[PDB]
């Protein structure tokens, strides 16, 4: 129990390991599990010791949000190496959740992984693949 996650296997958004986001929630979901949300610019979530294996170069996140905004992934803290951007546009509703995807540098080995949030965006999972 409580091995090292995969990073090509979904990450539930809720499950992080530290973060900076004075008002940042979990909560549930309708269709089942949970997100992230109440979020504001600079925010920011780190997953520890995620597994890419010998290597990744993209990311889907499932998201909801009203208005144009970006996620970027960044290794080992919010101004660490800068992985790749995601960008989200509008889902219509923060209850409306879509898949949306970016390329990355090519990741590898166990890493820290640090989603760094713009603006308001609700995230229920992310996970990595080979482009
Ligand atoms: O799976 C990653 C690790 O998650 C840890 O739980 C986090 C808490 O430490 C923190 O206080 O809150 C967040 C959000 O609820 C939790 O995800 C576990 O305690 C670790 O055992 C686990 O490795
Ligand atoms: O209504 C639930 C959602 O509320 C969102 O916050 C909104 C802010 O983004 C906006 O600036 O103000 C409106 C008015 O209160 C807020 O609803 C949260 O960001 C979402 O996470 C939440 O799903
Ligand atoms: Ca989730």
């Amino acid at each position: 129990v409580g091995g090292t996650r995969s990073a090509f296997s979904n990450i539930q958004a809720e499950d992080y390991d530290s973060s900076y986001g004075p008002n940042l929630q979990i909560f549930s979901l309708p269709g089942g599990g949970s997100a992230i949300g109440y979020i504001e610019n600079g925010y920011s979530t780190t997953y520890k010791n995620i597994d890419f294996g010998d290597g990744a170069t993209s990311v889907t996140a499932r998201v909801a949000t009203q208005n144009a905004t970006t996620i970027q992934v960044r290794l080992g803290s919010p101004s660490g190496t800068l992985l790749g951007t995601i960008y989200v546009g509008s889902t219509g509703s923060f209850d409306t959740y879509r898949d949306v995807s970016a390329t990355i540098s090519n990741t590898a080995g166990v890493k820290d992984i640090v989603l760094v949030f713009s603006g308001p965006v609700n995230v229920d999972w992310f996970v990595f693949s080979k482009s």
